[PDB]
């Protein structure tokens, strides 16, 4: 039913994520904001409804920063697992791996898929609350 339509785009220099699971759009560059360079996130409730997260009777692990929920894929694949939802001094907020997603250029559509974090292509940026709430 001509869905075959382009996508808007946030600001200037920006680029589209997929996920290698099926290579569909999963977040954009110009809401991928990171803390200090110490986690990856992304603002927006696009990201937290492309998302999902459950509860179930877990305790805990350790590690960095403590998990108390874990988080997968909204899309059909349940089997599908990015990251997990911790929380940070800062705020509340699911902290997922460079390997995790592709990065898709709008201007290009170039994808590709990391390994480490030191072969990040952003920069710090301080997380605004203002983007968390409404």
């Amino acid at each position: 039913d001509s869905q075959e339509k382009p996508k808007p785009v946030p600001d200037k220099e920006n680029k589209k994520l997929l996920c290698r699971k099926c290579k569909a759009l999963a977040c954009y560059t110009a809401d991928v904001r990171v803390i200090e360079e110490c986690h990856y996130t992304v603002l927006g409730d696009a990201f937290k409804e492309c998302f999902v997260s459950r509860p179930h009777p877990k305790p805990k692990q350790f590690s960095s920063f403590e998990k108390r929920a874990k988080i997968f894929c909204a899309r059909q694949n349940c089997s599908h697992d990015w990251g997990i939802h911790v929380k940070y001094k800062t705020f509340e907020i699911p902290v997922i791996k460079i390997e995790s997603f592709v990065v898709e250029d709008i201007a290009t559509g170039v994808q590709t898929l990391y390994s480490k974090w030191k072969d990040f292509h952003f920069e710090k940026i301080p997380f605004d609350p203002a983007e968390m709430s409404k």
